[PDB]
């Protein structure tokens, strides 16, 4: 091992149908709640492996210590894809010691560099799948993560990038994109998740369109080393 | 200025509904028909502007020389910096001197790098549209160019990346992507173009799916300094 230290924040994912917590996304934070990028910008090429392992262990240990009983979603470091199909060992043992079933752990994948890897990320997604992990395509529709990923493999979940959601209630173009992507997701039996929801107007539009899993400041900011509670305003029913 | 020289190849775009030629895409070649990548890899940052200009004029002058009477589609260099809206003068002047109507010239845009200065490509696209040029999103559904582009601006055409077309007659995931993307394109009144069509089987499925404009080796490989004719096999089927 370790060169610098950091901890985790947690942001709830809500099932807007049932009003229950689907899970929490783990997000790296500095020890004084500094930004994730501030932490990751300290990550270089010799850091990729060890930082990735600390990330998984810190999130799992803190989720366990906090008593999380729903799912834990961890960001997969995108350039940690050096084909080491046994470096998942550190993860499985971390889950064992913390009595956290692998099936309650979801890994979020993003393409970060255009170099039509697919098979490279696909080998990982299907391998993680074979171990019992849940998987998600993250930032779908943010330029990098796109249809090319969905053509060669399908995850349990697709997190729609928040740029596509912003002000969707007033944006007929964004409205058409989402409707046809939801029909696509349903055709591929993939569960959608609307990310970055900021206002009642977005949430209300996303919910009528059929999105159940949602995430964003409207429900709760991330909580430093905590499991935030959810705004009761949406859950009025 | 320039340091090296090059010329153009041309590949027909067919409208399978009208069975007519839509136009040709210009594709860079070495002076002895070397590959586009071999030529383009010679471009650095002090080359970008002048090479981008040389490309446009050579395509317009040679299409004129060859007697091209349909549309001319020119690849917009993805790293064509923050060029002001007055470097378009060279383009307009070449079109005029060669009596090539501006409305018969289409520019193809790809995202490449930096995912969030999509407001910049929007300014360029809307500026070119205002002058009368046709515009297209190239490589749609591959690594870089995706839904984020369609969310903030709409071009005349979207060229669906050939990775999504390959084997589409037998690939239910790809069939699902295209089906839902065609309905999206139609909602945005965007004309789709299926790129890289290689077999009768692919062409037949895309055509039954409603695609009119297509491009690929099935119809004709690019012609060095020439305008290829198109395989009569599609004009029957
Ligand atoms: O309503 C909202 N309106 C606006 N913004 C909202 C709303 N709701 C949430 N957000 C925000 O969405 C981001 C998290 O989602 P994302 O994964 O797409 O972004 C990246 C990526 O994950 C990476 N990263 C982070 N941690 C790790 C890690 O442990 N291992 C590997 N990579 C890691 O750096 C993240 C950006 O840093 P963050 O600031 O920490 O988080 C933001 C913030 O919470
Ligand atoms: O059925 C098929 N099966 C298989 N392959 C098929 C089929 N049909 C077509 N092809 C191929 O598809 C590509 C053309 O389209 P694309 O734009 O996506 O490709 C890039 C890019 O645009 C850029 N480039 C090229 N010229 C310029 C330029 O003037 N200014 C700026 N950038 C320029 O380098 C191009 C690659 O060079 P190429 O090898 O010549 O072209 C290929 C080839 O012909
Ligand atoms: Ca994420
Ligand atoms: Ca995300
Ligand atoms: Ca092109
Ligand atoms: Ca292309």
């Amino acid at each position: 091992s370790l060169d610098f230290d950091f901890t985790m924040a947690f942001q709830p994912i809500v099932n807007c149908r049932t009003k229950e917590i689907f899970g929490y996304e783990a997000l790296v934070r500095g020890l004084n709640n500094e930004s994730a990028y501030s932490v990751i910008s300290r990550v270089n090429e010799d850091n990729r492996y060890l930082f990735d392992q600390m990330c998984r262990v810190k999130a799992i240990a803190l989720a366990a210590k906090l008593g999380l009983t729903s799912k834990l979603s961890i960001n997969f470091l995108p350039n940690a894809i050096y084909v080491p199909e046994r470096c998942i060992r550190t993860t499985l043992e971390a889950a064992k010691r913390y009595q956290f079933p692998i099936e309650n752990i979801m890994f979020e994948f993003t393409e970060a560099e255009r170099v039509e890897d697919v098979n490279h990320i696909k080998r990982i997604v299907e391998y993680y799948k074979s171990l019992g992990f849940q998987t998600a395509i993250d930032d779908f529709g943010s330029g990098y993560s796109g249809l090319n990923l969905l053509a060669d493999f399908q995850t349990n979940i697709v997190k729609v990038d928040m740029g596509l959601i912003r002000n969707i209630h007033a944006d007929q173009v964004r409205q058409s994109i989402m409707k046809n992507c939801l029909k696509l997701f349903s055709d591929l039996n993939i569960q959608p998740l609307a990310e970055g929801v900021e206002s009642h107007a977005e949430f209300a539009w996303l919910k009528a369109a059929g999105v159940e899993l949602m995430q964003g400041y409207y429900f709760a900011k991330p909580g430093f080393e905590s499991l935030p509670s959810v705004n009761p305003e949406f859950s009025e029913a």
